[PDB]
């Protein structure tokens, strides 16, 4: 096809939840629009003074009115501030305000990444919230100093997870909670969005309706991403104990990071 001169601000709204291809997700659209797109790794590697700033905006988010009061409009500047330069979001803590981000980019598409919710369980347990007695909880903390994230790292990902899900009194350490958020919150993103505005991927589908609901070409000769995986990340989580830096063993990971 012929090559367009795109426009660097969001284009793709993705309302999917943490462990169902988000990294994956993240990384397609950097070879589609050759610009960045948010993540919690966004956060993690290069964006860690913002951590203060989305625990702000979850703060005053209670106040947000789905017109538009003068409240929201100081919220979604300060949305809009948080996003300059990239051209989609994807992960926690982003797609909790899916439905704002429609409004502040009127002309954004939206997406759902969904999967088995029993597999996004397991995936979930074994990566980013183990259960309050489980050893690798020690271990995850253990690589996490390494990467320099602190108590208000762990303050932000739980806020904004309970903002998802719009619960402050989550039990974390309870499973069925858990899918019962999980199945509403899927639920309630197919129920809010216009189906001419949202395309829902499940897990393994790839480039096809992804780049048919952007009216792109597929990447040639690029397959699609698939990084990011629990066992990679027990891997990556490992070797930060090891070698105690990330840049010792950032060329092992040339995807995922
Ligand atoms: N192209 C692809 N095909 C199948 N699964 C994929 C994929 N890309 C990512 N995944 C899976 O999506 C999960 C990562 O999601 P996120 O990046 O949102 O945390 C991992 O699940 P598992 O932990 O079950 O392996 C990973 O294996
Ligand atoms: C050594 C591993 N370390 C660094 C890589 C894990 C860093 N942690 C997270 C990474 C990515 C994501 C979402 O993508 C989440 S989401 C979430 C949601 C609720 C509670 C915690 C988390 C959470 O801790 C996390």
């Amino acid at each position: 096809g012929a090559m367009i001169e795109s426009s660097t601000t969001i284009q793709v709204i993705s309302a999917g939840l943490p462990r169902t291809g988000t990294k994956s997700l993240k990384n397609a659209l950097e070879i589609i629009y050759h610009k960045p797109c948010y993540h919690m790794f966004e956060i993690i590697f290069n964006k860690q003074s913002d951590i203060i700033k989305w625990q702000n905006l979850i703060h005053d988010s209670h106040m947000i009115t789905t017109p538009l009061t003068t409240k929201t409009i100081a919220i979604y500047d300060k949305l809009k501030e948080l996003l300059d330069g990239y051209i989609a979001t994807t992960d926690l803590p982003t797609c909790g305000f899916y439905k704002d981000l429609m409004n502040i980019y009127p002309n954004a598409k939206v997406l759902l990444t969904i999967r088995d919710k029993y597999d996004w369980l397991h995936s979930l347990r074994k990566v980013v919230l183990p259960k309050s007695n489980d050893p690798w909880k020690l271990k995850i903390e253990e690589g996490d100093k390494v990467l320099g994230l602190n108590s208000d790292f762990y303050k932000l990902t739980e806020d904004s997870l309970k903002f998802a899900f719009q619960k402050d009194d989550l039990n974390f350490d309870d499973d069925q909670v858990l899918l019962e958020c999980y199945d509403e919150y899927n639920r309630l993103v197919q129920e809010t969005v216009p189906s001419d505005r949202l395309l829902v991927l499940r897990l393994g589908d790839g480039w096809e309706p992804l780049c048919k609901f952007l009216n792109v070409e597929i990447p040639n000769g690029i397959d699609y991403p698939c990084v990011n995986s629990h066992h990679q990340m027990t891997q990556l989580t490992e070797q930060l104990i090891k070698y105690k830096s990330l840049d010792a063993i950032i060329h092992m990971f040339p995807d995922l990071i």
